[PDB]
């Protein structure tokens, strides 16, 4: 069995749950099945890296790039306007998510043209992450390694930069065989230069269209009807819109920003929620009673 | 310019080269290529496996269950006999590979269906690699960490067990994001018991066709025109089949069993001969040149 109350992970106050007696259940279930039955969908930005340390704010993959010695100021100024602008688009509390889906592709096609202008070239991109200064959330050893050690499928499923999340859990030793990387990659040049990206552009909003082009790899995993969704966004909720077949699945969000703003959103679309927090030992902890 | 004179690697007492200015360009083709165009298409058994150790010949993917401890000395007396027959012929020198070709399916046939009479439980998977006794080549760690590190595709193709092969690499620590492995792969029933096997069968003879039925993989990779193909067989030279266009291929192969008989024919269909090793520094060696 399984009880939260005596899990010392969830005794932190920065772990709030609306249905306690809702979580217990779930995971108690994702122990019958064990590893056989497990499968996780995970985003990466502020979920699987952090969203500060040492008091001071982490890169996400695009910010890498942003702040790489091959962009200039004119475009990290260029860039700062585009996110000053059509953040304030994202976090619309009056306008419905839909209405909003046409406004990240020119955020994006705007933000990623910069980067295209900048002549980024995939060389660099291994001696750029060498010594950027993005960090996986703590625990990140035991989270990648208790599921490689028990074959558990990791999609993860990431509106950012491809070949720059690829590089990070490379360099950190945890990109294994089990791990899927679905997200914006790049479609290079002759001299191995950026030029573009491929495919459709995956944003904020509409994992729920990303998803579905995934079913493929979703029925090839029929036994692993049990997943854990780790999100930091509502628009994360959507990354398993295209799992085959469901017995349980648990709905972990980080809430790393505007805290006092969306607790109670959260509470009710996640099971559990994760306010201010750089740690993954909780969902270690879930696969520790699990696999 | 390429010289094997001087890489010490070349000048062991287990490398012998029919011509070596053809070896020498070769690899000076894999040289003008670099990473972004390299990839890796190895056998399993006897290639990233040791053939014997400590005296004792060392296991393939098959003789670690073979040789189990759920696998009662009647099944092995039943499949060690099975083998002491058709080996017989699978190294006639008499037959030819396109007699000796439906023997082989019967042998697999009778080995794999008696291993299903066992009942073998995904789950126990692991301790049964966890105590065998496979070595993998020695520089090994290295070979898949220079080649995860540079994300060089690997292509495992072998025609031994594939959950079983799973294991030892993923205890070894080795199994990273770059390693596809093909390979005949089991099948469990309800409470995970091994009933048939996936797809179609990969023997020793016709790697060529498992090569063609893999296009999504290869034309993913029709860019990657040089290729570094490792085997202990004749047969594994079909391996690099499925790849579209070739612009440089180095082929290395292992001959560990029937030394005098079998040494002219491999070096009349190998660029590079190992004959009687352990070890894979002479590819190591031109993993740290080429990348």
């Amino acid at each position: 069995a399984v009880h939260l109350k005596m899990m010392p992970e969830f005794q932190k106050s920065s772990v709030r749950i609306k249905n306690p007696t809702r979580v217990e259940e779930i995971i108690c279930g994702l122990i019958k099945g064990g590893a056989a039955k497990l499968q996780i969908i995970t985003d990466f930005d502020m979920t699987l890296s952090r969203f500060s340390y040492n008091g001071k704010r982490c890169p996400t993959c695009h910010n890498i790039i942003d702040n790489c010695k091959l962009v200039t100021d004119e475009c990290r100024r260029k860039l700062l306007q585009l996110k000053e602008q059509y953040y304030a688009i994202e976090v619309d509390p009056v306008l419905t998510v839909e209405e909003k889906f046409p406004y990240m592709v020119e955020w994006y096609t705007k933000s990623h043209g910069l980067l295209i202008e900048q002549g980024i070239p995939k060389a660099k991109l291994k001696e750029i992450v060498a010594d950027s200064d993005v960090m996986l959330k703590e625990g990140y050893e035991n989270f990648f390694g208790k599921l490689q050690q028990h074959g558990i499928p990791v999609f993860i499923f990431s509106a950012g930069i491809g070949d720059v999340l690829e590089e990070v859990i490379r360099q950190a030793g945890v990109y294994h065989s089990n791990v899927k990387v679905v997200s914006n990659f790049m479609d290079f040049d002759e001299n191995g230069v950026l030029k573009g990206f491929k495919g459709e552009l995956i944003h904020v909003f509409n994992k729920h269209d990303g998803a579905l082009k995934n079913t493929d790899y979703f029925s090839q995993l029929k036994d692993n009807s049990n997943i854990i969704l780790l999100g930091d966004s509502q628009g994360d909720l959507r990354m398993a819109d295209g799992v085959a077949n469901v017995e349980h699945i648990l709905k972990i969000g980080y809430l790393n920003d505007r805290v006092d703003e969306l607790l109670e959103k959260y509470m009710d679309s996640y099971d559990i929620v994760l306010v201010k927090e750089e740690s993954l030992e909780v969902v270690n902890s879930i696969l520790q009673k699990t696999l």
